[PDB]
């Protein structure tokens, strides 16, 4: 290929890491007063499909991230995305499987590339845009993958995935060329999350699993981390050392600079959780959070306060405005907006002061 041991492949990713890890340090800008929204548009989507969050380091030195919904009709996938209020797309794209099957996850690489994972451990790579097939890829694992991701400026040659038993692997885009860096009992995981340096991986499950692997150093034990609470999406904050878990009622930040359950801050529980549809989504930086209330139609913003160590409801929010089960939030520079979701539509909400 062009990594012919895995001992040259593991000095490629520890140079690259090194090469970006004193980057992407400053940071994102504070949010506004938010008086104002509007509906953007209402669409179908499939849910079933899980989309990773694709994060691009910009020339400021924050990452943004790109937030997408995939809608799969007919040996079509409609894509809509975007990293703000003003850079909705929707993109169509061909489905190269047979019958219209659907996808299980896609995620984005570098260079405009579409990973696209079938039940089978079946990746096919598409350019986005040129409608091309770049590659079809078969993974030896009896276990589900439910992670893969592909990280914009680290070991650009890679992608990354992982099975629900913790097997971890790289994949060169264009060689036929692959290095394992930890083999599979006791876990079963859901999902998982990738560190800004792409050297540490979450990977976890709804019931309180969440183990830390280090991918530099082949099969080192994982670290696994304390949560007692039903997690619904574990997040590595943009400044590199909280470890956000977002559970049901209850936020969980890890401080990873010191031992393995040191928490940042006391954990948070969402007001008022009755108890019951209410949603929220907190953003990359970890102290923007965004909360929705199926009963009063309303979204409430919270900020964190370093200095006092919890988060506080901003009360010059007054936001008002179909039931929501989930959502997720942007804020580019162009405006921030929430994406809110039922199992089977969303919505798209621009706020601005």
């Amino acid at each position: 290929a062009v990594a012919i041991t895995r001992e040259e492949f593991l000095q490629g990713l520890l140079q690259s890491s090194r090469d970006f890890v004193a980057r992407g340090k400053l940071k994102a800008p504070k949010w506004p007063i938010l008086k104002n929204l509007e509906l953007l548009q209402a669409q179908n989507y499939s849910r079933n499909i899980k989309t990773f969050p694709y994060k691009e380091l910009n020339k400021s030195m924050y990452y943004d991230k790109w937030v997408c919904m995939c809608r799969c009709e007919d040996g079509a996938l409609h894509f809509t995305q975007l990293k703000d209020s003003k850079t909705i797309t929707t993109i169509t794209t061909p489905n190269p499987r047979t019958g219209g099957e659907h996808p299980a996850i896609i995620s984005r690489g570098p260079c405009n590339r579409l990973l696209l994972l079938y039940p089978g451990n079946q990746i096919t790579i598409l350019d986005s845009k040129t409608n091309k097939v770049l590659r079809e890829i078969e993974v030896d694992s009896a276990n589900e993958i439910i992670y893969m991701y592909g990280h914009n400026e680290v070991n650009t040659e890679y992608f990354i995935w992982a099975d629900n038993r913790g097997t971890i692997g790289f994949q060169s885009y264009e060689d036929d060329s692959q290095y394992i860096v930890h083999s599979a009992s006791d876990v079963e995981y859901s999902s998982g999350v990738l560190h800004k340096d792409s050297l540490l991986l979450a990977l976890y499950s709804p019931d309180g699993i969440l183990d830390v692997y280090n991918l530099s150093s082949p099969d080192q034990a994982s670290s696994r981390f304390p949560v007692d609470a039903k997690i619904k999406e574990v997040k590595f904050a943009d400044n590199g050392y909280w470890m956000v878990v977002e559970c049901d009622q209850t936020v969980v930040c890890f401080d990873l600079r010191k031992d393995v359950g040191t928490l940042a801050y006391p954990t948070y529980t969402i007001p008022e959780f009755k108890t019951g549809t209410v949603t929220y989504d907190i953003d990359d930086s970890g102290k923007n959070m965004i909360a929705y209330s199926n009963e009063s139609n309303s979204l409430t913003i919270y900020k964190f306060d370093k200095k006092t160590k919890n988060w506080t409801k901003d009360e010059e929010s007054a936001l008002c405005l179909a039931d929501f089960t989930d959502m997720d939030v942007v804020c580019g520079d162009g405006g921030i907006a929430a994406i809110l979701k039922t199992n089977d539509s969303f919505n798209i909400v621009a706020l601005t002061p």
